[PDB]
Formats: structure tokens, sequence, C-alpha cells
């Protein structure tokens, strides 16, 4: 059972946080496990995608896994600040070297076409995309973090992938994201 897998597979917190934001949307996630198990794994990207953060003390400030009212008070509080123009939507991330904010996407689809509709749906925000084919794609080239770091993201994509396949989850999970 895929419910069961997510909650071994993920820490508690992450599990908490996808369970209070399927239900904000109206989704039970005890029947949409395929949905469950990608909302955890787009979390845990985006936390590991912050916790790579020398002049800087925190180079990233993180939005995703935040209610709204704080995630908003967070994102006006960094465009108050910084002066850097205001999103539409909540973004994952804001990188504070590079002083914008990023879009994080987790595809088990060919990142090309995820990017582009993830670019549709916003402009000035970074996009970053993954996927469980090991791939990446990031707005103009541009992947911020190093090659250590991303490598990290990918194994643990590919960790979560052969867990899934062992217990025949995975290929259901794939074909779902429809
Ligand atoms: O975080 C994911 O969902 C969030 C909660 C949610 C929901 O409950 C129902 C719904 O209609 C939409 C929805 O948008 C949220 C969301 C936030 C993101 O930052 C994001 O990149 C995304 O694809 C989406 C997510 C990410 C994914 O990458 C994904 O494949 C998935 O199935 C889900
Ligand atoms: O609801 C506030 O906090 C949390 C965030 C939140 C949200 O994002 C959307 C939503 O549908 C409800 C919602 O409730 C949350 C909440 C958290 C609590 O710990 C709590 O006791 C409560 O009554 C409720 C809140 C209300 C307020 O009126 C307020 O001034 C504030 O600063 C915060
Ligand atoms: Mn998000
Ligand atoms: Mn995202």
């Amino acid at each position: 059972a895929m419910e069961d897998f997510v909650r071994q597979c993920f820490n508690p917190m992450i599990v908490e946080l996808a369970e209070k934001a399927m239900k904000e949307y109206g989704e039970d996630p005890k029947i949409e496990t395929n949905k469950f198990a990608a909302i955890c794994t787009h979390l845990e990207v985006c936390f590991m995608y912050s916790d790579f953060g020398a002049l800087l003390k925190h180079r990233f400030e993180i939005i995703e896994g935040r209610d709204r009212i704080m995630a908003w008070t967070v994102v006006n509080s960094i465009c108050n600040t910084t002066g850097v123009e205001k999103p539409k939507f909540l973004p994952d991330l804001y990188d504070y070297k590079e002083n914008r904010f990023i879009e994080i996407g987790v595809t088990r689809r060919e990142v090309h076409i995820y990017y582009l509709e993830k670019a549709n749906k916003i402009e000035k925000t970074h996009i970053h995309i993954f996927s469980f084919t090991g791939e990446e794609m990031a707005t103009k080239a541009d992947y911020t973090l190093d090659e250590e770091s991303r490598a990290r993201i990918k194994t643990r994509l590919f960790t979560i992938r052969q867990e899934m396949a062992s217990r025949s989850l995975w290929d259901s999970f794939r074909q779902s994201e429809r």
C-alpha cells in the first residue's frame, strides 16, 4: 500500500504537511495515495534545497511548507526589504544571493515539458525542475546550487524510486501524473 510506504519513507513533519496540504484542496490522503507521495517528495526536495545554505548565513528562505498566512508574511517581508517584485502566487524559496524567488518542480515525466507547464502557470521567478529520470532543468541553464548539492537531491529521488519499485508501487506512481 502506497500509504504505508509514504509514512515509512518520509519523516513525520513532511508527512503531516502533505496531509494538511491535500486536505486544504479537498483530497483524502488515504484515497489519492500517489498524489500524497508526490507532495511529500516535492516538500522534501524543497527542504533539502533549502538546507544547502560563503557570505550569507542562510542563503535561502524557505516558503513552501508554511501556512499561507506565514508564507505571505515572509514573502512580503523579503519584498518590502529587498525591493524585489512581489509574486502573484507563493513560490517555494527565495535566494538571498541572487535576490530572486525559486519555484521547484519535481516530475516523473521529462523535465522539458514540465518546465514549460510550470512557466506558463506563473515570470521573474526562477524555475528549477528535477525528475525521477535523474535529469534537471533551470531557467537560463542556471542551477543555483553547486553540483555536489544537486547530486544529493538526485540520489534521494533515485533512492525513493528504487524503494517504490521494490514494492511494485513505482509503476503506478509513474503513470498517475496525468
Ligand atoms: O506540492 C504539490 O502540490 C501542492 C498541493 C496541491 C494539491 O494538494 C492539489 C492541487 O490541485 C495542487 C496543489 O499544488 C501544490 C503545489 C505546490 C508546488 O510548489 C508545486 O510545484 C506543485 O506542483 C504543486 C505537488 C507537487 C508535485 O510536484 C506533484 O507532482 C504533485 O502531485 C503535487
Ligand atoms: O488562522 C490563523 O493561523 C493559522 C493559519 C491559518 C491559515 O493560513 C488558513 C486558515 O484557513 C486557517 C488558519 O488558522 C491557523 C490557526 C492556527 C492556530 O494555532 C489556531 O489556534 C487557530 O485558531 C488557527 C490566524 C488567524 C488570525 O485571525 C490571525 O490574525 C493570525 O495571525 C493567524
Ligand atoms: Mn510550492
Ligand atoms: Mn513547487
